């Protein structure tokens, strides 16, 4: 059955209106300064190993599935000063699940008086509008994460009947330990990465993914537009080329986030994307992109290597990085209601 009759979405969603020094509105593009420094004042709480970043939320602000009118709240206080955000969002194509991203965050200083729980509750109407309207008989999932220390987040989301679904673990390489050393099949070349191979690239991930949990195949100009971010890194990113005529076989996408170096302890290369077509698994493709990646961030001084994984991974991913000397730094948290 379709959600928009599974789900009995609210034809009109309310603002929130409690907090007696606060005031709220949709946040609009103006609001982006001001959000940054919120952002970053609850992710020295909830995450500080992780920063948001200005370009991030300029990307999304300017995404053409967010309607910031109604999309997004803000909360004031009676000094003018920001004090809670909350956005609900959803794309416009869905493959297995219809996914809506519930991200905000209330200022460290105001916690426990119930601004979390007006944000959320506004989040989740706004959600089941989403559900509704994308009129798909596939399941509906209101759906945000927080890192597992982060308790103050995983009890409000517990609270409202979200529940913890999917488990990730961040691990980190020590660099200058010896990086081995693996062949490629024949017929198979690295290259960097590139304009030239950015939509073999979508391809590539948008098939390799279709076995990792959650995931959706990414639409073009959602591709294009991570890459915009400053983070970003094309020469430090690699894909292993065989031929059908050139085909992207397997992938290796990274960021480097200087600004993040000083809260994690070390400087490092994120690996954001690793794929391999599941024709060309088992060949040690993964393995070869990764340790070519690891002597590319090493020859730049950079000390370790970072990346997420989830920890139950259907194509044994974590046996893979453990193998190549990842280890264990941090865990975080799907937190889903399911509909
Ligand atoms: C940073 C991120 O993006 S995290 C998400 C990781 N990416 C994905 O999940 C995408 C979907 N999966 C894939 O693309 C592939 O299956 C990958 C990337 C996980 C691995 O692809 P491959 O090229 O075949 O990996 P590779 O051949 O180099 O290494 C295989 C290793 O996996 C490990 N492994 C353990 N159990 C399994 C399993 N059940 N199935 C597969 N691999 C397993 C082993 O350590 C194995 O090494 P071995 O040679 O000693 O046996
Ligand atoms: N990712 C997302 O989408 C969102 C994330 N969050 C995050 O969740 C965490 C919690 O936010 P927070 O503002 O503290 O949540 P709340 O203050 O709303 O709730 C947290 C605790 O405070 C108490 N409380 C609840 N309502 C009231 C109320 N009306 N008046 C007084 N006390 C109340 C309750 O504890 P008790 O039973 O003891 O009274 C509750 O368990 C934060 O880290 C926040 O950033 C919040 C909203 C959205």
């Amino acid at each position: 059955a379709s959600l928009s009759e599974r789900v009995d979405a609210p034809d009109v969603v309310e603002i929130p209106s409690a907090g007696a020094d606060l005031t709220w509105r949709a946040a609009t593009k103006e609001d982006i300064p001001a959000l940054f420094e919120l952002w970053r004042a609850a992710g020295a709480v909830d995450h500080p190993t992780s920063l948001v970043m200005l370009d991030e939320l300029e990307e999304e602000f300017d995404d053409d599935d967010f309607d910031p009118a109604l999309d997004s709240v803000i909360a004031v206080d009676s000094l003018g000063r920001v004090v809670a955000f909350g956005s609900a969002t959803v794309k416009s194509a869905h493959e297995t699940v219809v996914w809506v991203a519930l991200d905000g965050t209330v200022h460290p200083e105001r916690r426990g008086e119930g601004i979390g729980s007006s944000v959320l509750r506004w989040q989740e109407q706004r959600g089941l509008q989403h559900l509704a309207e994308s009129d798909e008989c596939l399941p509906g999932w209101l759906a945000s994460s927080a890192e597992e220390h982060a308790v103050w987040t995983i009890e409000l989301f517990h609270r409202n009947g979200y529940e913890s679904v999917r488990w990730w673990h961040e691990l980190e390489r020590d660099l200058a330990q010896p990086i081995p050393d693996v062949t490629l099949p024949e017929g198979i070349r690295i290259e960097t990465y590139g304009p030239e191979w950015s939509e073999p690239t979508r391809d590539a991930h948008n098939e390799a993914f279709r076995d990792h949990w959650g995931s959706q195949p990414e639409a073009r100009e959602d591709w294009e537009a991570a890459h915009r971010l400053s983070a970003f890194r094309a020469d430090l990113s690699f894909v292993a080329v065989a031929r059908d005529q050139d085909i992207v076989v397997a992938y290796l996408l990274s960021d480097v986030n200087e600004e993040e170096w000083e809260a994690n302890g070390y400087s490092f290369g994120f690996v954001d994307l690793l794929g391999v077509r599941r024709d060309w698994r088992g060949r040690k493709l993964a393995q070869a992109l990764l340790t070519h990646a690891m002597r590319a961030y090493r020859h730049e001084g950079l000390q370790r290597a970072v990346l997420d994984v989830d920890a139950d991974s259907p194509t044994g991913a974590v046996a893979l990085y453990e193998g190549l000397g990842f280890s264990l730094v941090n865990r975080s948290i799907s937190l889903i209601k399911q509909f």
